[PDB]
């Protein structure tokens, strides 16, 4: 079980990139289909 001891900064970065990306897509379709 991860005890939130330490984490790589690089990991956080990519994580955010995937967050926005995914979100954007969901929105693009939401409008492109249900504008």
């Amino acid at each position: 079980m991860n005890i939130t001891s330490q984490m790589n900064k690089t990991i956080i970065g990519v994580s955010v990139l995937s967050v926005l990306v995914v979100s954007v897509v969901a929105v693009l379709v939401y409008k492109f289909y249900f504008h």
